[PDB]
DNA sequence: GGACTGCTTACCC
DNA sequence: ACGGGTAAGCAGTCC
């Protein structure tokens, strides 16, 4: 299996490593035959002798094209002749762009931002992570003396905790008494002792929570402070701190270091993404935080310091758990995308898909379009028309049936064949016209998208008959990551062509996958309450909840089962409704929000404060018990005393400190803001106070008791003592509590006064 | 001082 | 990172 593709020099040119792992031993094959390319549309074949004199300088050498050729490729289909020029080293690329593309008579380049390392892995034809080889993996962790809001690093490392297959273990250099603790003398000590397990254990993939941005970043701090060469690489090479947008990432070249945090961040949905946190949702098992004020008093003390070895021993056995749980799905999208584990892990779908497509693109002889430029992201800043969602029939009603189309927007895309390169073309012989855009799709070839969307499912399918034969129960794992991937993968297609970021970007296809949406929803609808006695409760982009008012359940579900046969072959091409769920009763709020109670009992909730992260637990806890009220019982009266005890224990100060915690998200740098929120307010205050108030960062905080602006009472949950700091019980009871209850109580003719406390 | 209006977050699909 | 459609609430800005 190819770990990983990368570029070193070596007597000036370039050879590339394709770090393997054959036969249970890690091998670097090396290549030199691979050179970097370039494209260029010319507008006179003889320009392209004047152009080979084109000249830019990196660093002290000159550069020049060291090679050029015509070459007959495709683009958006269309045939088109194009000049692929070379280069002696790949990084003289993006040095002679700017110049040989500003020239008075080339139009454009192309594929000129695609790094060597990954050029190589897509035209070699090359997978990352194919064939069954088992590869050693090593989970660790570091616990610092961070300090009230010091420079980062100022600190020094207490513990480094490691994990694996083994053992867990602590390294650290105050006196613990405990088997799983090693004792080093120093800090430096401790970190050499660190460095040489690494080295004898020689792990291929290095698994941390959170090691992009914190843990090596401070090892790096320390080993600099110190005087410590940092060397975790196969090559002996210390750790890269490549950095991919708003924050960095590391890299150790020979091993995959695998941070979970953006796979957890990206797959799992919690309030707070604490290790602690996680663990509890993965596993289901508890995990103590010990607290920084708790390590400091620990080290400081001598007393006590166990706790704080128990933790750093725990943090890196769960951190190890995890990624022996995560990795392998994140190793099946490492070959489905066909780039390496570490950028996968780390990459947007956006990314992921025009990875995907640059190497179908390739296969298929296509020049890949060009990434849009500042100017060429305004103009695409024009928006387009979504999905149907249709306003609730309110209130509570019985045998409901969910009705959806199977993969909507792909069945459109497949079926109408919508693609830029089928757009509005000359002269096909059929044509298929979107419903309210107009555009027409050309219908004679399958166009790029839909060629590869259609073998995606052709293949999602096979990987499900597969599943169904396979006996090894890890197959039948590994098999389900492949094909719940691929659905993923093809239902992010739709969202690429609308993204003004998308190499394939085609406002004009997205606009048509959901102006067919509109239509066939709305056509199902119409023809179910027409044609068949169905009254529609709610309905939003591909999805209905309908019953048949004073039928019993047994008859509801004979006729939307009978309405699926009579509507599915009048719906066009790969179009096909499904019968999802049956619901004893449902209650719909307004759009996007509503509850149902399946016959088995499970309440099923969306959009809803009781599901929403910016809601206090006590909000959310008490709406949940209103809801199990209407639903599961059906005692009104049970739900409004819910509500009454849930505000008087409020009003009497009893209702815990945990619960009264309202989670935001800080989404840019706090300058930009035009609004100053409870969240920012406090945020605002974090970053007087020196804390690291960046982008991705949960503001925790508790409404203080008092008046005015909320903002000015909101104090971070840590920071809240019950002592001398009362809770604002007007707040959490006018403002949370009772909002949250009323909307589903509403329904049922309750005051908000009548709910009092 | 009550109602409009914009800002911001997170959800649904 | 990121598709559009939507419910909300906080906190100004009218008139
Ligand atoms: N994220 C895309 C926006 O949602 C549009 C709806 O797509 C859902 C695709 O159906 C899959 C479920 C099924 O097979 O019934
Ligand atoms: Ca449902
Ligand atoms: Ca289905
Ligand atoms: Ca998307
Ligand atoms: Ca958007």
């Amino acid at each position: 299996m190819i770990l990983d593709t990368d570029y070193i020099t070596e007597n000036g040119k370039p050879v590339i490593r394709v770090f393997k792992k054959e036969n249970g031993e890690f091998k670097i094959e090396y290549d030199r035959t691979f050179e970097p390319y370039f494209y260029a549309l010319l507008k006179d074949d003889s320009a392209i002798e004047d152009v080979k004199k084109v000249t830019a300088k990196r660093h002290g050498t000159v550069v020049k094209v060291k090679r050029a050729e015509k070459v007959q490729k495709k683009f958006l289909g269309r045939p088109i002749e194009v000049w692929k020029l070379y280069f002696n080293h790949p990084q003289d690329v993006p040095a002679i762009r700017d110049r040989i593309r500003a020239h008075p008579a080339v139009v454009d380049i192309y594929e000129y931002d695609i790094p060597f390392a990954k050029r190589y892995l897509i035209d070699k034809g090359l997978i990352p992570m194919e064939g069954d080889e088992e590869l050693t993996m090593l989970a660790f962790a570091i616990a610092t003396l961070y300090h009230e809001g010091e420079e980062f690093g100022t600190g020094p490392i207490l513990m480094i905790s490691y994990a694996d297959g083994s053992e867990a273990r602590v390294i650290t250099w105050k006196k613990i008494d405990l088997p799983y603790v090693d004792v080093v003398s120093t800090e430096k000590e401790m970190i050499k002792r660190f460095l040489r397990v690494v080295r004898e254990k020689d792990p291929d993939v290095l698994i941390t929570y959170n090691g992009d941005n914190f843990d090596f970043a401070y090892l790096k701090k320390r080993c600099e402070e110190l005087g410590i060469k940092f060397t975790l690489g196969r090559d002996g090479s210390e750790p890269k701190i490549q950095r991919m947008g708003d924050r960095f990432a590391v890299e150790v070249k020979g091993r995959i270091h695998f941070d979970l945090y953006p796979v957890i961040r990206r797959t799992i949905n919690l309030p707070t993404y604490t290790l602690e946190a996680v663990y509890e949702a993965v596993f289901g098992k508890p995990k103590e935080k010990v607290y920084a004020e708790e390590i400091a008093q620990a080290w400081e003390s001598g007393e006590g310091l166990e706790r704080v070895a128990r933790y750093s021993m725990e943090d890196a056995k769960v951190t190890y758990e995890l990624g022996r749980e995560f990795f392998p799905m994140e190793a099946q999208l490492s070959r489905l995308i066909g780039q390496s584990l570490w950028d996968v892990s780390r990459s947007s779908t956006g990314n992921l898909v025009e990875w995907f497509l640059l190497r179908k693109a390739y296969k298929r002889n296509e020049l890949a379009p060009n990434k849009p430029d500042e100017r060429e992201l305004a103009r695409r800043r024009g928006g387009y028309a979504g999905g149907y969602v249709k306003e609730p029939e309110r209130g509570l009603w019985d045998n409901i049936v969910y009705l959806d189309f199977r993969s909507l927007y792909p069945s459109i895309i497949i079926t109408h064949n919508v693609s830029p390169d089928t757009l509005n073309r000359e002269g096909c012989k059929e044509y298929d016209v979107a419903p309210e855009v107009g555009h027409k799709f050309c219908k004679d070839f399958p166009g790029f998208i839909p060629s590869l969307l259609g073998d995606l499912l052709e293949e999602r399918q096979k990987i499900k008959r597969k599943m169904k034969a396979t006996v090894d129960p890890l197959e039948k794992k590994l098999l389900d990551y492949r094909q719940r991937l691929i659905k993923i993968l093809a239902n992010s297609f739709y969202g690429y062509y609308g993204y003004a970021k998308a190499r394939w970007y085609c406002k004009e296809c997205a606009e048509s996958v959901t102006a067919w949406g509109r239509e066939y929803i709305e056509m199902v609808i119409r023809e179910l309450e027409e044609k068949f006695g169905f009254k529609v409760l709610y309905a939003d982009t591909d999805g209905l909840h309908a019953t048949i008012p004073g039928a019993d359940a047994e008859t509801v579900k004979k006729k939307a089962k009978e309405f699926l046969k009579y509507i599915n072959p009048k719906l066009p091409g790969l179009l096909e409704l499904e019968y999802e769920g049956f619901y004893v009763r449902g209650f719909f709020v307004t759009k996007k929000k509503y509850a149902v109670i399946d016959e088995e009992g499970k309440i099923t909730t969306r959009g809803l404060e009781i599901v929403r992260r910016d809601w206090s637990e006590i909000a959310k806890e008490t709406q949940a018990r209103v809801l199990e009220a209407i639903l599961k019982h059906g005692d009104v009266e049970e739900a409004v005393r819910i509500v009454k005890e849930v505000t008087e224990k409020l009003s009497k100060y009893e209702v815990p400190p945990e619960k009264l915690v309202i989670h935001e998200q800080i989404t840019r740098d706090l300058r930009d803001y035009k609004a100053t929120g409870p969240h920012v307010a406090v945020a605002k205050r974090l970053a007087a106070r020196g804390v690291k108030i960046r982008p991705g960062t949960v503001i925790s905080y508790i409404v203080l008791k008092g008046s005015g602006r909320i903002g000015d009472r909101a104090i971070p949950a840590d920071e809240f003592d019950p002592t001398k700091h009362r809770y604002d019980a007007e707040y959490y009871i006018e403002n949370q509590v009772l909002p949250a209850v009323e909307r589903i109580l509403k329904a049922f003719g309750y005051r908000k006064e009548d709910l009092r406390y």
